[PDB]
């Protein structure tokens, strides 16, 4: 069989159930193809903004199997906020299966709300050396032959989406599965070739990341300047000092994104994926700059959604398919 797990929708983003040490301490993290490092909040953490303790908390003293590495994790955020913590290891449970020894941060201080389960490339974790991350160790450990997972965040309002690790379910998407090489050294990325929004073409000929952790969508300003005119985008401040394309949170959604890949490979997004409610009765575009955000372009969840995604780090492949939103399930191994 292959190891599973729902994804459970908070808005922002996607959270995975992983208990950790010998007490199987339970937390929710973002599963976050975008970033490769397993951190978690520890229950006497400093939160920076609000109460970041709301999806678990870890206590290493209380797990008899935890070790310190003591080592230095720390990551930086644009706003000049940080996540800080020391690395460690411990018994990890995940998708129904469970690792050992598995390498991880625990967060002693923080800006954000919730730990992070990264499952990408050993290339863009935040450590020096390399290290075995989650996918890693789930093949090394004989959980998964492959070093690959499947995503399907599942329809807006669905109960739960799914990852599979090492498995593919081919009951959940219509025609083939494309498969695209990637085009970062580092990211999970594929070549977007062409983004149709409700008739408006647009070339685009760039690499993006395919990165469930982002809620919306970072795409260059050749694209999104032009295209924010013909559908009502506009920026306006939000402080302090940045600005976002805003939208009517209230036209009809009517018409469709597509979005053009390398081989054959396309995905159709409905236009209500781009009208994401905010900081309210204000919405935003769920197309923003990537050059304005500084970040490489994104395909983000409001994407996600529409596709069903194959990552594999094996191979060094994404593949996609136009997801088949339904409870049928059949698994092949990858």
């Amino acid at each position: 069989s292959s190891p599973s797990s729902p994804l459970y929708f908070e808005g922002p983003s996607y959270g995975i159930r992983v208990s950790v040490g010998s007490n199987k301490q339970e937390q929710q993290v973002v599963l976050d193809t975008g970033s490769s490092d397993f951190w978690v909040v520890d229950s006497s953490a400093s939160c920076q903004k609000g109460n970041c303790k709301q999806y678990g908390t870890f206590d290493p003293h209380s797990s008899t199997s935890f070790k310190s590495l003591g080592s230095s994790f720390s990551i930086g955020y644009g706003d000049k906020s940080s996540s800080i913590g020391t690395w460690g290891q411990d018994t990890i449970y995940l998708g129904g299966t469970s690792i050992t020894n598995q390498r991880f941060a625990d967060v002693t201080s923080t800006s954000v709300n919730q730990g992070i389960l990264g499952v990408g490339r050993v290339e863009t974790e935040s450590a020096n050396p390399p290290y075995d991350n989650v996918p890693i160790t789930l093949k090394k450990q004989g959980k998964i032959k492959t070093n690959a997972y499947s995503l399907y965040l599942n329809s807006p309002g669905a109960a739960t989406g799914t990852i599979i690790f090492g498995g593919v379910d081919n009951a959940k998407y219509s025609g083939k599965l494309i498969e695209e090489p990637l085009v970062s050294d580092r990211y999970l990325a594929v070549n977007l070739k062409s983004l149709n929004y409700n008739g408006d073409n647009s070339n685009a000929g760039f690499g993006v990341v395919v990165d469930s952790g982002t809620t919306i969508s970072y795409l260059p300003d050749s694209i999104v300047n032009d295209l924010a005119n013909k559908v009502g985008a506009y920026l306006e401040p939000v402080g302090l000092g940045n600005e976002l394309y805003f939208i009517d949170c209230n036209a009809n959604p009517q018409g469709s994104a597509s979005f053009t890949f390398d081989n054959g490979a396309k995905i159709t997004v409905p236009l209500s994926e781009f009208v994401l409610q905010s900081t309210a009765n204000a919405c935003v575009w769920g197309l923003q700059s990537s050059d304005r955000q500084n970040v490489p372009p994104i395909l983000g969840d409001n994407f996600l959604r529409h596709a069903y995604v194959v990552f594999n780090l094996d191979k060094e492949t994404v593949s996609l398919a136009q997801v088949k939103y339904t409870s049928a399930s059949s698994v092949s191994a990858i």
